[PDB]
């Protein structure tokens, strides 16, 4: 794992999976030179997806992408039986990867979150991002543990680090000897200076190309060069938290005209005190 | 609502629900004097039930209970077309009330917060619980908005807090358009003190009798009496979150003979460490 | 230590110390029925008064009080031997007792607070209420120091905790180490259900008798009329914080033409949008 | 402007005393070392528990030994604005090149309260002036909209040491600010670089300053492969700084190496036994014994 993984929106149309907007966002993505996609995680609005919408999103994407680049599926579960199902099913349709989520709400001991991407781990042979984002799950993925699962399972191959504890990252890339992508738009040049080698992206959705210039600056070493576009970007990467994930990257979408359409509840429209913030900044950058 | 409603655990036998050992439960519950059960709370494992065990485990206690006390049933969700579902099949299944968390992990705005609970509301006649637990959920329900909910939808009755800032309460209150259940076992005087009528608790799982009576000196106004059981139970409440509920609950009926089984995965087995804590303190009580 | 003690303002006229409006208002306070005063703490600011300021308010406290109630000095820092300075001059000034802050911004480990306090309670023979307010200092004092240092010194007689998890009360009451006073206006209500004895406040140098009287009927275990005046005053005790203390209180009495003046930077003036809000509050009580 | 690695130096005792030739030999060790400054009487320096006249003379000694060689960055700061002010207006008067200013701490002022306080600070002098914000510290955090003010009315408001871990804090700054932003955490200080900052204010830099120094100048230079074998390398060293409050690490540390620094002062202790023994085996990996 290197460079841009986009964590693609789950377009959506009179109340059902756009997959014709799917398929075009997916190729929009390809041609800016993105790693690889991110199927069904949280900015794909997992929650809110049937079973059978979440395994029809994760074949369409790995159909139209068709091995041009990584499809990496979205399999994590707070529920250890459900995270193997997801698991198993992805590797069974053709994804390259699943990103598997610490789970989150019902709170695991440090042994609960080793005994359950073991299970993980163990239910497949395709290599395994582990998911880390305790402001939102309730649990921090303790580096040691993560050195524990990466040494007996060799497919447990990166971290998406999203704790904003950029110590957290040191002790990943000096203990832990895994990959470390980025979980944050805004972290992602101090975490490849650190060591980490991509991201796993919500800005990218909409800026692909220039994502992807700013994170082969910071990876090839040129960080004046990555300076300069994480600057430029800086207001939309923001703008992309100004409310919760995935409400303003599906606003953006739909203020450009490309395929989105409208969030599930408990998501819901943004305020428009929000809107004309995020409204300026898309105009800023001339994308609309 | 008011009084001592224990959220009752799932007792498991060869991955299965234990059906006579929760009938042993409720029925031990009910000759404590309780004046209610939550069933398929987190404290009953919901997020590690298959949908087909929860809606068993509801109709389950529905027909143990018969009529004789309140039957509060867990049908939240973090997605609301799922949460809509749990409600309608609660009511169907004859339950009392419904206890509705704050969608976790997913992060709704208070507007969308406001918009899930009002589609529940609108599914059902039942009253509804509505629970707030951001230090699970990442999100806080604000009380202007359980004021506003509570305005528009008279089914809207209570809020089980463990919010543990009792200001939070005290707005509760003030703002006085729902009854305050407490949400933490060790808060339940103080929140009692504070104009709170009962309790959702854990430890009653435990010490139903007990925490029964300090309840009912609380709602009299006898602190002195009520101080008395809260100080007694003080480290066994203490060590209902020696690891995450229901960790040690389902551990400490495990070791009183009583029907629990195994956690479900990714909850686990306590430390040897915290099990000796444990069983030291239910040995003081003579619970064992 | 026992009731009601207002930590008083110091109020400035022309740049000095006002010591007339200083008489005034500790002889409002006493009667309208307080336990006692505490002079020259946070309320009082201490941090910007210079060490001569320091020692003359507190005299001029001890004056005016003329032994009619207690005396509480503000000692404390967070360098020990200023710290012993402060309290063998409360001593020698004819104070009562020493109100002791654990030293904030240097951190010291628990072991530091055990060692720094002893050397204070070594110092001298008045009895030393323990200051505890980890928001403003960057350091919670734990009950098993709390109760370490107990046992060592007869003189650590109660601790003012304005931590507002209350578990951290129930424990410090569980060992009965030591007499609890609440360090915050709207938890008193609940801190006294779970056994403490009072409150050091900023809100009864505003409304004295109203909060003297909700205190004592706490203390009788009247809540019915505690909670009564408690919901009375919650929109004032808001207030009272909604910018930090003693920003608010010194604001509440120049509305209300009582001695205060100006506040000393850092501290400066309340927003407009602050003023309204506590104007309001204010007339609502007919405060004003 | 600040660039580099600054040390925030410890104030060394003797006998209850501050240890003045210990403090000279520090200071020369850490300038043969090719440190670009050096900060006195810092929270490092246990600026809580120095006296008004010890603050004055430990600046003193400072300025006196650098001798112009490096910068010299007098802490100043205080929760009282009028003492801000005395000792901004000190360290000017003594030969001070610069000052170093903290947020007021627990008693939490509000922005406006704490532009007022810098702008006060700022008005008195002439110096440049850091502005150090370490909310885990103070109760309060410096806001980017509150550092852009200062520095839009203020000519010497120069630089911020950024003890905030929240690193978009640093690109709003960096974004928003022109001011220098410095790390004021050792182990972000790679990071903080990569974003735009120019240097740090360092406490391991008192053990290692010849490894910091040359870590930082790559990073500077934009070459973070080299930075990173410096960072990785002292990586545990920079986690036993904070095994316990600083400065306890970082004097326990001088004290093991046999160089100046004596006893801390209450209510600061020694480091638990626990605590010394990791210490020590990072001290004895690194090969500083």
């Amino acid at each position: 794992f290197k460079g841009v993984y986009p964590a693609i929106i789950t377009p959506f149309k009179n109340k059902e999976v756009d997959f014709d907007g799917l398929e075009e966002n997916i190729n929009f993505l390809i041609e800016n030179g993105v790693s690889g996609i991110v199927a069904v995680g949280t900015t794909g609005e997992s929650p809110t997806l049937s079973h059978e919408e979440h395994k029809k999103v994760i074949e369409k994407v790995v159909d139209v992408v068709n091995g041009r680049v990584q499809v990496i599926a979205g399999a994590g579960s707070n529920c250890t039986e459900e995270a193997i199902e997801l698991s198993v099913f992805a590797e069974d349709v053709g994804a390259d990867a699943v990103l598997s989520i610490t789970p989150y709400y019902n709170k695991p001991t440090q042994e609960g979150l080793r005994k359950h991407f073991g299970k993980v781990a163990e239910s497949i042979n395709l290599p395994i991002v582990l998911y880390n984002v305790p402001s939102r799950t309730a649990v921090n993925l303790e580096p040691k543990t993560v050195k524990l699962l990466a040494e007996e399972y060799s497919n447990i191959s990166a971290v998406k680090e999203a704790n904003p504890n950029l110590s957290q990252v040191s002790e990943l890339i000096h203990d832990a000897k895994i990959t470390v992508l980025s979980g944050n738009d805004e972290l992602t040049l101090p975490i490849i200076a650190l060591g980490g080698k991509g991201v796993i992206s919500v800005v990218a959705n909409i800026v692909p190309k220039e994502f992807v210039e700013m994170v082969n600056y910071a990876l090839e070493g040129d960080f004046e060069k990555a300076r300069e576009i994480h600057y430029k970007l800086f207001p939309l990467m923001k703008a992309m938290f100004i409310e919760t994930n995935p409400i303003p990257v599906k606003t953006a979408l739909n203020m450009m005209g490309r395929p989105a359409g409208e969030l599930r509840l408990p998501l819901c429209e943004m305020s428009e005190e929000h809107k004309k913030i995020l409204e300026n900044v898309l105009k800023d950058l001339g994308l609309i």
